[PDB]
């Protein structure tokens, strides 16, 4: 399990998976330039709520990594980075810290460097089947201090990863609605690259779930890294993976969906957010933040400055598309004036999506 | 005659003539993707009903060859690995053997081989405006102890084919209606690489025609490969051929045109399937099963073992595809959530295929 | 003259045809037909022009003419027409009505094709500049057509080196005049840019009946023009590529003229170049389809090639008909098809209601 | 400072910035051909009001340049030929001007060698909020004797170029409006390269600006211009430049939102008019006159000959447009059939744009 964290990295930071044959839709969503914006940029305000803390920016690190040493400088990296710009963290699957105790210090580094930010944690849906119950979510919770846990669902990336098994029974839920009654922090259900549809998140939904990160299609690709493990060990998979690599719902989309069929979540966009101006482009069809981890990733390993630099980037391109859609505020952003084209605006019509009350939806 | 049979094995085997020109519009249907399934993988179960037998699978293989020893070992090869998964086989045109008695054996040892699964015999619609009735359609049957026997729509085919004629009079239909009378199985219509369209779906149906095998463009390009015999030949029809590449009803279109034109019919979806992937499409567009003929023949050319390699990856990614969108079993599969686009979505609102109804139908 | 010479010359042998233009044609599918209820040997072609039956559902549509050379090419076209019982349109007899030695070149289509229908031709232009019954009479006489075809070709006249693009409504005052005292019927054509349904119905308003789309898609001339151009050093070459693409495509052009006058005799051409292509333009609500520049090809490269040619159209129309369940032309006029991409928005944008579109295209 | 102004002229002049990875939308606009135009080519009229005067073609060269000698000698040499032409013209930013007094020659020489043409000022939006007044805008229009001024936005360029800041703070807006009542010539608000959208130009018609000169993008990229002088001062906003390449509202979709937003606006329509056709089209879609800029500035620095066929090849292809349309003059071009398409289609269906209402507006 160990090997398989490093060899994750090692893929995803390295190989080609970044958007392979896949798609966020984001090409089909204009935001609407103003030539008379009605503000300056330097009164551009970005900063915004993350449940009872405040953030700098409307965007988030989304969880990656933990489980060696190697892997906790990485987070050390990021952690400080994060803390330094007013960004919450999310850490990686903490299951290899549940069970090997010498795991636990590369999670814990986040919250020794990052006293300040919203830290949150991380565990998958199918430990939940696998007997996790309270006390490992409150375990992983206190390891980092965390200030809220995402719950993952990868059957995507369960079903072509060489080593077993995708186990989704409606059993989790239930178990997932208990311990919420017991912990302390809230609850996040977040994708791992495939999306989150309006059956996926109304069933979380009916069960208490009111936070979502939709790490839909078209940034890393998960079933890619799974079928590079798969060829890499000269497993057969590997070309059925290949026949899935287009596989989920497209990020664009998934925003759409999950805002649209739960009004009032609070929602991360996620999936192949590589600039400041994607940011705002989910921001504005209905997302409260924008999560980002591979670009992340990259810049980490190069180093704290370029890790800095990609930040500064990332900020300063926000704030352009918040300058020439004359959003003073992440709120008026909610707000802006956009155009669907093309495959998104089709994937609504057909999904009963209506966009008129999609609008009032996303801007209420 | 015999050597027509040998060629068309050769040229659909060796030659580039699958999807030439033309598009099963498959790409233009996604299966929504659901991150919570509600299930694990080894609950799924893909048993369905073929006719009066049960399968392990919802997929066939489709007629293709017989009327030679090396046609039969072909055959023989293809229908002991479909009895080890337990899934129906259809020969080709039997033609050949009610003529020529020397060639009975190359189907026979279908059933020798195979002795529980359902077995689809096959007779073209033009041999019966050419004197052929109830006694060569129970001869047929009896070869094989057939469960079904498969009448074949080609006159694409037949048109750019060098030796000979299109013969498609109405008096055809009312003897297949008196024949199906008589006899003990049922009766499949199948096109071969052109499709079904609702007009023609409609008009079998007034002749009491129930089961429907679409064989779409986008697959095994029949008007390719007589093109590719006239070429040979120095026939100028060679040319002529050329022009109508992409003639005929996509396989996406003619599954939609099918179901909706008779919403009770059992329906195979084929033409073009080449992955699990492309089976749980063309059920979830609204076939029973999926059908395919060319990848399983180079498969079997092969070898056995090359064969059921090919049967274990299909059957992994039909599984596949149940297990992302939460579909249980095939029935849920028929049912679940799907999105059209592009000009598969033209097509249907030209046709006048409305999409809501068409929901509905789908669903049932 | 010389114009006639290069005209043909550069049609047979530059890059014009379809160039940076379209048919829109892929946008429209016929529909296939797994039963067709028919036999391959049954299909009839037979269709009428006219007081005339024709054997297949297309014409030659007008090109050339005026000199020996251009006479040659007219026999054999018109020898081969007679032959499969396709009617044959004639170039431009302005320089017949002019120049009395340019008169054979055209007479020798009827004297090789005594029985198809012959079409005259003369442009609109001339009825601004003096022609008028008489000159009519004698283009017919000339050939002893069964019809006259009137071109509209304003964009090649804007293009062209050698002067003006001239369509004051006079003219169609004088055709309107002239009609009431022809023996014969009046065509009016395009000449690869297309009719649109405001020309239709003006035309219309003024006693015009039958059309021939002649859109873009085919023979482009104001591509030929610019090659003339580029020759001469002219500067309205560069013009002439920024409207390359410029005209209504041929499948929309059928789709507006049956439309916006549903009881018109309809020729669609402009980029037809296979019995595909001409199913589909009846299909789409044309009476017949027309061909010019590949007949002149292979009119080109001899009487054979040609034969072989229409050969292949006729077979491959066969095709279609065959496998739309179409027994005869009739039938494939109101066969079911499919029409998509730019030609749908085309039709959506000019309010071609697509249900009032299929009842008119059938009934 | 001063080498700014030529810095953007050679950017402009001599690198690749001409409708860099955007669109302007025309190819979705069709002009329908008129096989029977009614009209000869002789009868075209051509002429147009511009304000108070007559000019011979409805177009315009639209704001570029002053500052330096060099500069000035390309303003003479634009303003002799749009002089024997009937062709308005408006000068760059006189900003410089206004300051450095050495600068105002290569203004003034517009104005004396183009004594009857209308002659449009030019001042920022920015300067307007950094102190600019009525008397800076009575010098602006006095130093050239103007017939009217056009206030800029370039808030997109002001976002990437390297020296300093976007400010567009409602004030503004006021002072012009008061400035307005004051002024003996109109103002015409333009775009730079990066479109007038409705929510702008109903902004601005609040404040009594009824002329307008959309500028969209498509034509000159200033965000590509600003990228560039970046990239040549190792700047990292180069990067940040790049994602906002295809920035703002197309050409085509901005004289759609402002005719419908504003209908009795009086309506310049540029960015990336190339041809008289773009010219013809840029009208019946509902601009009053089709501006022009960077291929004026291109043929000018070739010469007085080069321009001068340049503007006889743009008005021989407006005419063209209008004789194969049936337009004997502007006004029957404002109501000539069209035909739109693609992307266009979809922008104007998202924005509440009724075809419907929007072919009356537009031909009213
Ligand atoms: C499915 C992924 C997993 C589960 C672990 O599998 P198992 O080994 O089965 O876990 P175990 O059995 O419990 O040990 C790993 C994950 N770490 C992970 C590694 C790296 C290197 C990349 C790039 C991304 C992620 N993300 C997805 C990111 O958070 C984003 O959502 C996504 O990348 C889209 O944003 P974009 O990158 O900006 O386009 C993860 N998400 C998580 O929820 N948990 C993690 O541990
Ligand atoms: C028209 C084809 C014929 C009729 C025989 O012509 P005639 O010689 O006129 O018969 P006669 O006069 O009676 O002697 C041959 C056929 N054999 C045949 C051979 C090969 C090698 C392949 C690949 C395809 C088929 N299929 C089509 C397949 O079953 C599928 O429908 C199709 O391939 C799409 O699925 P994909 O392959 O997955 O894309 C046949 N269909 C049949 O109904 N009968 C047959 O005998
Ligand atoms: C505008 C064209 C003219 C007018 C002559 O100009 P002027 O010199 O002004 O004549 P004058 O001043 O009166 O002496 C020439 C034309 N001859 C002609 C030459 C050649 C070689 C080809 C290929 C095409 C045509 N066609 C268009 C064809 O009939 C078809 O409509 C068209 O080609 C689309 O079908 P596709 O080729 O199958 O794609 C003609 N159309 C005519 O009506 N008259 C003719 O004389
Ligand atoms: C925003 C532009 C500016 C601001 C100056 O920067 P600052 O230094 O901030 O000004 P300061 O601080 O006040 O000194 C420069 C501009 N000059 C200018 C230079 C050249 C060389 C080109 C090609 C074009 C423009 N245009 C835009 C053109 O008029 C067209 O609208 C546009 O090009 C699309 O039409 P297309 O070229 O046909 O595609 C100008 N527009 C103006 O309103 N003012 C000008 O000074
Ligand atoms: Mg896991
Ligand atoms: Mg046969
Ligand atoms: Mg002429």
């Amino acid at each position: 399990i160990v090997n398989r964290k490093v060899e994750h990295v090692e893929i995803a930071a390295f190989e080609n998976v970044d958007g392979l044959s896949s798609s966020t839709f984001l090409n089909d969503v204009i935001l609407v330039h103003q030539g008379f914006p009605g503000i300056s940029f330097s009164e551009i305000n970005t900063k915004t709520k993350f449940f009872r803390k405040e953030i700098s920016v409307p965007v988030m690190v989304t969880g990656m990594t933990g489980g060696r040493n190697e892997l906790g400088r990485i987070n050390k990296i990021i952690a400080e980075v994060a803390e330094k710009f007013g960004i919450p963290m999310g850490v990686g699957s903490q299951r290899v810290a549940i069970e090997k105790a010498e795991a636990r210090e590369s999670f814990a580094i986040v919250r020794k460097v990052a006293p300040t930010i919203p830290i949150i944690a991380n565990l998958g849906m199918p430990q939940l089947v696998k007997g996790y119950g309270l006390k490992e979510f409150q375990d992983a919770i206190q390891m980092i201090e965390a200030d809220a846990i995402a719950v993952h669902l990868n059957p995507a990336q369960e079903v072509f990863q060489p080593e077993g098994e995708p186990e989704y029974q409606i059993y989790a839920l239930e178990k997932l609605r208990d311990i919420s009654k017991e912990l302390s922090v809230p609850i996040i259900v977040k994708e791992s690259g495939n999306g989150i549809s309006m059956e996926t998140a109304k069933l979380l939904y009916s069960y208490g779930i009111k936070n979502f990160d939709t790490s839909g299609q078209g940034g890393t690709n998960w079933i890619a890294i799974e079928m590079i493990r798969d060829i890499r060990r000269g497993n057969w998979k590997a070309e059925s993976a290949k026949n899935f690599l287009d596989w989920g719902v497209p990020t664009a989309a998934s925003i759409m969906e999950v805002r649209y069929s739960v009004p009032d979540s609070f929602l991360v966009g996620s999936g192949g957010i590589r600039s400041g101006l994607d940011a705002a482009k989910a921001i504005a069809l209905g997302a409260d933040i924008a999560g980002m981890a591979l670009p992340v990733l990259k810049s980490a390993i190069e180093g704290k400055e370029s890790l800095e630099q990609f930040f500064r980037k990332i900020i300063f391109e926000l704030k352009a598309a918040m300058m020439l859609t004359g959003s003073k505020d992440v709120d008026a952003l909610k707000k802006t004036s956009i155009v669907i084209l093309g495959k998104l605006k089709e994937w609504a019509e057909y999904r009963g999506i209506n966009l008129s009350i999609y609008e009032k939806v996303r801007k209420r």
